[PDB]
């Protein structure tokens, strides 16, 4: 049940939660879609990533308006690429908390983006530091470990059989690990498993670039990470 809205898609995948999808024509990788997530939490709604830009991801909140019509309490950004924080100042504008991992705020200006607000630390094991995640709510963020980015986070929805790892982990068919220009192809592997570790009651895996898959989407992407070693 896709919801064309605009230019972007939603797809309601469980009572309280949503994807969003967005485009961006990239010049020699065509029309790359990208998703995210919008998750109600009673009287508040909580966004994971923004679109890959402003006015696409002001699309989203007024999707969100239209569609749920509770405030937006805070958004979280999964790395510091364009699909995942490029709309960073809509957020802003809207007066909406936004997080970040640290190093993702560190990186974002080099990268052409803008910084969260706050700032996310973690623990050894990868846990969010929960001081830094106030008010999350449902949403389990944990530190893989480097794969696509070296700075790449993940979050579960807790209640739910749902976990999100982003541009991390690919589709079970996928033929690749797609953009690995800021990888870590070493600790690609362990990160994808330690994902799954962290959230061994998701059932859906969400991802960035394809359709909410099972859980061959972790061990398929592993599968594939293990070659590159
Ligand atoms: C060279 C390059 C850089 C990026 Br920054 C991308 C992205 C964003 P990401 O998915 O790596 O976060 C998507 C894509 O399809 O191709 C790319 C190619
Ligand atoms: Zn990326
Ligand atoms: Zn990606």
């Amino acid at each position: 049940g896709d919801q064309r809205f605009g230019d972007l898609v939603f797809r309601q995948l469980a009572p309280n939660v949503w994807q969003h999808t967005s485009y961006l024509d990239m010049p020699g990788f065509g029309a790359v879609a990208s998703n995210g997530l919008i998750v109600r939490d009673g009287g508040r709604v909580l966004v994971v990533d923004t679109a890959w830009t402003d006015d696409q991801t002001a699309q989203i909140l007024n999707w969100i308006k239209q569609e749920i019509n509770l405030p937006v309490a805070l958004a979280v950004v999964t790395h510091a690429h364009q699909d995942k924080m490029g709309g960073m100042d809509a957020l802003h504008a809207a007066g909406i908390a936004t997080y970040a991992n640290a190093l993702s705020n560190q990186l974002a200006p080099q990268e052409g983006m803008v910084a969260a607000q706050h700032s996310l630390t973690f623990a050894a094991n990868g846990w969010v530091e929960p001081a830094t995640a106030p008010n999350f709510g449902p949403l389990k963020v944990f530190y893989p470990g480097p794969g696509h980015t070296s700075d790449n986070i993940t979050v579960g929805i807790d209640g739910t059989d749902i976990a999100f790892g982003g541009c991390l982990i690919k589709d079970s068919k996928a033929k690749s690990l797609g953009n690995l220009g800021d990888a870590d192809t070493e600790h690609y592997a362990a990160s994808a498993r330690a994902f799954g570790a962290a959230f061994p009651k998701a059932s859906m895996i969400v991802m960035s670039h394809s359709a909410p898959d099972s859980r061959a989407a972790i061990t398929h992407t592993a599968r594939m990470a293990d070659k590159l070693r």
